[PDB]
């Protein structure tokens, strides 16, 4: 059987499985391949934020703008944009953009047409709110599991192609055997998310630091094919308990170690929703997401339910894509977002 | 350090004695912190390995009762002779096909004070006796044999351990190994360089299922057997309807599957049975007693059925301020030579019986 990490990233292991090497997964579950030019990957988050009706037409433009840089040299390989209502009421349309390497990113960022509209004052006096939470892993810092082989999304997409039916997944700490650092390292987290520029209670600029191995996961919902059965099942049946999990993590982040949850629905350039969602979750450590993806009832319920529906599923696309990163390889700025936006919320002040 | 120990200052389920150099590794961090205490067994390397004997009775009539209860009583009676159990306790159960079962289950602190017992003319002379295939009644012992680094405890409580609980010298402090899929497997000693892995199949080696009479099964490497259990005699009102409402039904429905659907899932053998006094009297204790293909196959099952997944939430909901219900377990795996299986006019679904082939 195929191993979910790549032929080049394998090695000597310090640390062993939870399960024997003679394990049989329950169903087929496929990963996202690369070979060794792809050494780490960025993943930019790029928010506007708003809180009333007519800030619509500003907001969306700005986001047009945003997707009209990316067409720029050093832009991402590849970008999705979503929507979501925080539970403060205010409105997020988020750009996320996948890169092939750093320097590429960082050109990007630092050239002229992308870093004086970001650093320009009208920022201060639009009425949004704009952010940047901008992260980096190595390919040993991330891993990928797919229900399907076709049209990766996410940062599957920024990969060369897909595995075969990989062994480690159908088990708990399945997730964690598919990062190659785990091999050798615990992605033990150390440090606190802490402020180090500006003050969230006053609005403006404000940076937050992260701390080394943080945890990201990006969950993904794709229905937008699927039959009326299948639309049904998974809006109808899948979805309530879903929602009942994102709505969990979004409002008892603190209690279980998720700095920032977000449960969105992709929209198109002129802001029509499609039919894909997902989450984008911040984790204080990854054994935190391990903990709660395993023990809470929520998502041990729609864990249950795909292991009975998954032979049947045709058109409904399931995926993740998790991550941690060093604390270097991390950047969160805010500007004029209120003080629950993202990763101000749990960020200890100065 | 602390008074309070937390992180890799935290006891640990591995007996002082029985730690090592590991081969194989956690799958957690020795930060990892457990969100409620669980306590084990202790026992010093005066304990080497243990003996569970379950001895059984069988039957299917209304008119048998007392006849099966006198033979638990004698097979009890053989616990006040020489070279006894250290522990016992006295369990009812109705299998899916109708026939009633009592089990006795005995407890050594060593192999051969056991075999001593086996042997020994007042019990030897019993069980071998031709009376045992014309009393009209079933029998049967499951004699199992770990070793100190072939099973695990883990207890919500600190008092009075049940089980191979009662034969060890006391209860841990708070331990690490506990709160998280896997960790079953890590309080293991074993599993710091063993995979415990199964190997080689369930055999009758003497007699026929078919037939009835004596039929004598061998059992194969790494049999998991698994006892799971639920005390409320002494518990207050809201936690016996806590148990008894929210908790028991979807038990009762998890073992069922596990009774009905075994080969599907890799239990030989699920028994779901409930403690009773000398006289036969309900008590407000049971426990699961489960075989299993592979420790890994249980592993499976409870980490991934909707019914242990919805118990285990429960438990965790309700953890911070349980009182006085009581739920523990302890899980073992045996060398195909620690292992000894043999039934005396029990249908052929019984036990290790009804999984085993033949010729
Ligand atoms: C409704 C959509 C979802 C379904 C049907 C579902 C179901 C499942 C299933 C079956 C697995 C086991 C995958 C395998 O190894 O084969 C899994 C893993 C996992 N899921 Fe979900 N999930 C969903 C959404 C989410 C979301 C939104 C999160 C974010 C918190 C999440 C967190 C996790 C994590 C952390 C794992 C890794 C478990 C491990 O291997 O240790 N899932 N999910
Ligand atoms: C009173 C009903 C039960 C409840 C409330 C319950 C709850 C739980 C809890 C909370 C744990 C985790 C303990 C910890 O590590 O902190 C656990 C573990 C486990 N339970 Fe149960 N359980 C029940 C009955 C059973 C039964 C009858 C079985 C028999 C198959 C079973 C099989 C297992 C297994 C194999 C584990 C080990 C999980 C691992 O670490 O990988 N449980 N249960």
């Amino acid at each position: 059987m195929e191993s979910a990490i790549g032929e080049h990233l394998q090695c000597p292991r310090t640390l062993t499985r939870r399960v024997p090497d003679t394990y049989t997964p329950p169903f087929p579950m496929w990963v996202g391949r690369a070979d060794d030019a792809l050494q780490q990957v960025v993943m930019g988050y790029l928010g506007v934020q708003f809180r009333d009706e007519d800030q619509r037409p500003a907001a969306l433009q700005a986001m047009r703008d945003i997707v009209a840089g990316f067409d720029l040299p050093d832009g991402p390989a590849h970008h999705d944009l979503t929507h979501h209502i925080d539970n403060q009421g205010y409105e997020n349309l988020i750009v996320v953009g996948y890169w092939k390497d750093v320097s590429s990113q960082h050109r990007w960022s630092t050239s002229t047409p992308i870093a004086s509209w970001w650093e320009s004052e009208d920022r201060l006096s639009d009425g949004l709110g704009f952010f940047r939470e901008i992260v980096a892993p190595r390919a040993e810092q991330f891993e990928t599991l797919y229900a399907f082989q076709e049209d990766l999304p996410g940062v599957g997409a920024v990969m060369d192609g897909i595995s075969g039916e990989i062994n480690e997944h159908g088990y708990w700490g399945s997730m964690r055997e598919r990062f190659p650092i785990s091999q050798t390292d615990w992605m033990q987290a150390s440090g606190e998310l802490r402020v180090i520029a500006g003050d969230p209670a006053v609005g403006g600029r404000v940076v937050v630091r992260g701390h080394d191995n943080i945890a990201l996961i990006r969950s993904g919902q794709d229905w937008a094919d699927a039959e009326a059965d299948e639309r049904s099942l998974y809006l109808d049946e899948i979805l309530p308990t879903l929602q009942s999990g994102m709505d969990f993590l979004r409002d008892n982040g603190p209690a279980v170690g998720c700095y920032s949850n977000r449960f969105v629905r992709n929209i198109d350039i002129d802001g029509n929703f499609l039919d894909l969602s997902y989450n984008i979750g911040h984790w204080a450590s990854l054994d935190q997401l391990e903990r709660w993806s395993e023990s809470h009832p929520t998502h041990l319920r729609i864990f249950t339910t795909f292991f009975r529906v998954a032979a049947g599923l045709s058109k409904l696309r399931l995926y993740h894509e998790v991550s941690v990163f060093d604390a270097a390889d991390q950047l969160y700025e805010y500007i004029n977002c209120h003080p629950g936006t993202g990763m101000l919320r749990d960020a200890v002040t100065i």
